[PDB]
């Protein structure tokens, strides 16, 4: 997160910090979050070998005891997810058991496909990501406030497609999320609307979201065989 504040400690109990083992190289971390006990929601680019999920935590290099770690058994990735137009960058993943919901942990409920927000409302993400082009991913949840912008504010970006992409943050303003927020949710007015997908290397708002209501009958298919 670029420009935010540190997250009240436990204040958005749905965040799930993801540590990604790739079948190569070095690990990575993505965020994403609950919505079911036993399934988190996050973005297909960051799927892996294997998967561990962090829910009840604010720093993620203090373990707290409102800690529930959950190894990823299944990865969801939406099937057309494609790397070329960056299109359905979603991802749903299936915990080896259920968390148990407490005041730290609790899930958070995805939108209906009909509901599409459109440009103009101003909306919160949070995540552990860079606070900074050159800086390492934050240890302390952060969030920050952004405006959702016309899909004409992301036609720099390749097939950006405003049915299935949000256009997220006032390019005018740095605030933004970036490298690391990717998966983590998108409230406006408390109700997840978005994915973080990704944006630009150098930080500069507008980012692009995965549009969550498109993939609501995906989800719910998803959801219903497992
Ligand atoms: C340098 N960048 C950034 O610093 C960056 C800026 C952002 C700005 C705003 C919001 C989110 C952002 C996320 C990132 C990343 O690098 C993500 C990330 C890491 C690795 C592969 C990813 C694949 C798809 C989407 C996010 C990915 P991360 O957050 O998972 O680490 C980004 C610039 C634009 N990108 C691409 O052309 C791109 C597309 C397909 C790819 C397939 C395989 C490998 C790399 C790839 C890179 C992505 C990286
Ligand atoms: C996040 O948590 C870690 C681990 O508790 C903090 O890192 C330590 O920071 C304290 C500050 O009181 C230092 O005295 C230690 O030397 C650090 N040790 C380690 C393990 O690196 C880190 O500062 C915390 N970050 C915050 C609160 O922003
Ligand atoms: C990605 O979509 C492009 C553009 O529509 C298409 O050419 C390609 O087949 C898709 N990616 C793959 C190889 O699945
Ligand atoms: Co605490």
């Amino acid at each position: 997160i670029i420009g935010g504040t540190e997250c009240k400690p436990h204040s958005r109990p749905y965040m799930a910090y993801l540590e990604i083992v790739t079948s190569n190289g070095p690990s990575k971390f993505c965020g994403g979050f609950l919505i079911r006990r036993n399934f988190v929601l996050t973005a297909a680019h960051c799927a892996g070998r294997s998967i561990t999920v962090t829910l009840g935590a604010h720093n993620i290099t203090e373990e707290e005891d409102t800690w529930q770690k959950l190894e990823v058994i299944k990865q969801f990735r939406h099937p057309k997810y494609n790397t070329s137009t960056l299109h359905h960058d979603i991802m749903l993943l299936k915990l080896k058991e259920k968390a148990s919901l407490t005041l730290a942990v609790g899930t958070l409920p995805f939108p209906s496909q009909k509901n599409f927000v459109p440009p103009g409302r101003m909306c919160r993400v949070a995540g552990w990501g860079r606070t900074g082009v050159l800086k390492p991913g934050s240890d302390t949840l952060q969030e920050v406030k952004l405006r959702l912008m016309d899909p004409q504010a992301c036609s720099h970006f390749r097939d950006f497609d405003h049915n299935l992409q949000l256009c997220v943050g006032n390019p005018r303003k740095t605030k933004s999320a970036f490298k690391g927020d990717s998966g983590g949710p998108l409230l406006c007015a408390g109700a997840a609307q978005g994915i973080v997908s990704y944006g630009r290397s150098d930080a500069k708002p507008p980012a692009v979201f995965t549009r969550i209501s498109h993939y609501q009958p995906w989800i719910n298919q998803i959801l219903q065989a497992n």
